[PDB]
C-alpha cells in the first residue's frame, strides 16, 4: 500500500500520524477500503462542487439546495467568507487523493455531495427535505449543527423532521436505514449539556464528540449520555487543527470544533460500509460501540459499564478506530429486529423540591415479543415542571450500576417551561440486561428554594434478546 502524496497529507495528523494519536485510517486503506461505491452528503451551507479537490468525487445525486429550491448547492460567496463550512466538511470525508492538491478525505474514493440548507431560514420542512434527500442513493448524511448552542435551549426535530428520521432508518438505503452522523455540539463554554439537542439525542443519529491533539476535552465540547464516540478536532493554539478543502478553491489548516469531528466519523463509516454494504443503521452503531478506543483520552468521568466497556460523557466509547471498524464489519452478523419495551413508571406525580429519587424494578417486557435482554439505547422520557430549568441535574442508574447523566446543570437556562415528554437518551448501558432496578435522580444543584413536579416518567428500552458477547 502507498500512502497519499498530496502536499498537505503530512499535516493531516489525525490520519497520517506515526505515534498512535490518530484514527487508524491508514490501516483501513491498506486493507483495501477507500469508500468506493459509497455516497455521503453534507447537510450544511453548501458545497463548492468545482473545488479542485472535490470535483472528481462530486455527486449531483447527493446534493440539493433547499434554501433556494433548486438542485445546485453551490455556496453564496461573500466578502466575509460565509458559507464555507460545507466545503470544509466535504473535503474531510472525500477530498481526492494523489492529485497534488490539499490533502485527502478519510474516504477518498467515496462520492460526496451537499445540501445547501443553512443559508436561509431553517424550518421543519427544510430539515425534513434535507434529511430525506434521495434516501436510496445517499448512504450516509453528515450534520454538524442543530439548535443554538447557547446553554439555554431545549429543542429537537419537529414533526416533519422526526418523520424523516423514521422514514430514513426504516425504508432508506433499501431498508437497511440511512446513517445519520451528528456532531454533539459546540456549546462547552456556555456549559451546554447535549441531551438538550434532540438531533444528537436521537437514537437515529450516530453522535460524535471531539478530542484535542494532546488527548483532552476541548473547550467547546458538550458532555452528554447520548454521545457514542469521538474523533480528533481542534484545541488550544499549540495543538493542530483539521486540514481540508476551503471555499474559493483553497485549502485550510484551521477547521475546528465538534462540527469538524462529525465529517471525519462519516468518512470512517463510509469505509466501514464499503467493507460490508449490508450493515443496517443499528449494526453501524454496534460496530462503533465495540471498536472505539478510550486509550489516551483524558477525562475525569471514565466509568466501566455492566459489560466491561469504559464510557465517558465527553467521549462516548472513545476514539473511532477505522482499521478495527472495517475489520469487524466484514463478517458481522446482522442484529436481530429492534424491540421496544415501554414502562410507565410513576403511580402518582412526585414533588421535586431539592431532590427526588424514583426507584422501579422492571422485567423489561418479560414474556412479550418486546422482551429485551440486550439493551441498545435507553430513554427516560420525562414530563416535569420546575421554576428554573438549568438548576436541575438528572441521573439514571441501570440495574448493572451504570450511572448515566441525563442532564447536567446549565447555569444559563432560566426557563420556567420544564420538560414536556423530553426523551433523554443514554448509550452507556449498551449490551447490558435492563431487567432489575432502575433509579432516576433529579436534584436541585442551586441553593435557591426551587420547586416543581415530575408528572410522567416513561422508561423506554430498545434492544434485542439474542446474540450477546462475553463481557
Ligand atoms: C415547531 C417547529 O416547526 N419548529 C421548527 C424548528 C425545529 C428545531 N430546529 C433546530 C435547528 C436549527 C438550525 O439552525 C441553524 C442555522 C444555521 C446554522 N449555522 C449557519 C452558520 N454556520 C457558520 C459556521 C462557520 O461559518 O464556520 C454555523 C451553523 N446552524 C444551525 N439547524 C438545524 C439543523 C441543522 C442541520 Cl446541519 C441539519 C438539520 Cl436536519 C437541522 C436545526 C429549527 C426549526
Ligand atoms: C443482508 O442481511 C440480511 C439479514 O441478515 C440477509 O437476509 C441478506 O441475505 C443479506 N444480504 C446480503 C447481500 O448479504
Ligand atoms: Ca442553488
Ligand atoms: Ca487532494
Ligand atoms: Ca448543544
Ligand atoms: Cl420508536
Ligand atoms: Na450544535
Ligand atoms: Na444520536
Ligand atoms: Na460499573
Ligand atoms: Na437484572
Amino acid at each position: 500500500y502507498q500512502e497519499p502524496t498530496d502536499p498537505k497529507f503530512p499535516q493531516q495528523w489525525y490520519l497520517s500520524g506515526v505515534t498512535q494519536r490518530d484514527l487508524n485510517v491508514k490501516a483501513a486503506w491498506a486493507q483495501g477500503y477507500t469508500g468506493h461505491g459509497i455516497v455521503v452528503s453534507i447537510l450544511d451551507d453548501g458545497i463548492e462542487k468545482n473545488h479542485p479537490d472535490l470535483a472528481g468525487n462530486y455527486d449531483p445525486g447527493a446534493s440539493f439546495d433547499v434554501n433556494d429550491q433548486d438542485p445546485d448547492p453551490q455556496p453564496r460567496y461573500t466578502q466575509m467568507n460565509d458559507n464555507r463550512h460545507g466545503t470544509r466538511c466535504a473535503g474531510e470525508v472525500a477530498a481526492v487523493a494523489n492529485n497534488g492538491v490539499c490533502g485527502v478525505g478519510v474516504a477518498y474514493n467515496a462520492r460526496i455531495g451537499g445540501v445547501r440548507m443553512l443559508d436561509g431560514e431553517v424550518t421543519d420542512a427544510v430539515e425534513a427535505r434535507s434529511l430525506g434527500l434521495n434516501p436510496n442513493h445517499i448512504h450516509i448524511y453528515s450534520a454538524s449543527w442543530g439548535p443554538e448552542d447557547d446553554g439555554k435551549t431545549v429543542d429537537g426535530p419537529a414533526r416533519l423532521a422526526e418523520e424523516a428520521f423514521f422514514r430514513g432508518v426504516s425504508q432508506g438505503r433499501g431498508g437497511l436505514g440511512s446513517i445519520f452522523v451528528w456532531a454533539s455540539g459546540n456549546g462547552g463554554r456556555e456549559h451546554d449539556s447535549c441531551n438538550c439537542d434532540g438531533y444528537t439525542n436521537s437514537i437515529y443519529t450516530l453522535s460524535i464528540s471531539s478530542a484535542t491533539q494532546f488527548g483532552n476535552v476541548p473547550w467547546y465540547s458538550e458532555a452528554c449520555s447520548s454521545t457514542l464516540a469521538t474523533t480528533y478536532s481542534s484545541g488550544n493554539q499549540n495543538e493542530k487543527q483539521i486540514v481540508t478543502t476551503d471555499l474559493r478553491q483553497k485549502c485550510t489548516e484551521s477547521h475546528t470544533g465538534t462540527s469538524a469531528s462529525a465529517p471525519l466519523a462519516a468518512g470512517i463509516i463510509a469505509l466501514t460500509l464499503e467493507a460490508n454494504k449490508n450493515l443496517t443503521w443499528r449494526d453501524m452503531q454496534h460496530l462503533v460501540v465495540q471498536t472505539s478506543k478510550p486509550a489516551h483520552l483524558n477525562a475525569n468521568d471514565w466509568a466501566t459499564n455492566g459489560v466491561g466497556r469504559k464510557v465517558s460523557h465527553s467521549y462516548g466509547y472513545g476514539l473511532l478506530d477505522a482499521g478495527a471498524m472495517v475489520a469487524l464489519a466484514q463478517n458481522w452478523t446482522t442484529v436481530a429486529p429492534q424491540r421496544k419495551c415501554i414502562i410507565d413508571i410513576l403511580t402518582e406525580p412526585k414533588d421535586i423540591g431539592k431532590r427526588l429519587e424514583v426507584r422501579k424494578t422492571v422485567t423489561a417486557c418479560l414474556g412479550e415479543p418486546n422482551h429485551i435482554t440486550r439493551l441498545e439505547h435507553a430513554q427516560a422520557r420525562l414530563t416535569l415542571s420546575y421554576n428554573r430549568r438549568g438548576d436541575l441535574a438528572i441521573h439514571l442508574v441501570s440495574p448493572m450500576g451504570t450511572r448515566s447523566t441525563l442532564l447536567a446543570a446549565r447555569p444559563h437556562d432560566y426557563s420556567a417551561d420544564g420538560f414536556n415528554d423530553w426523551a433523554f437518551m443514554t448509550t452507556h448501558s449498551w449490551d447490558e440486561d435492563p431487567s432489575g432496578e432502575w433509579v432516576l435522580e433529579i436534584e436541585n444543584t442551586s441553593e435557591a428554594n426551587n420547586y416543581g413536579t415530575l408528572t410522567k416518567f416513561t422508561l423506554v428500552l430498545y434492544g434485542t434478546a439474542s446474540g450477546s458477547l462475553v463481557p
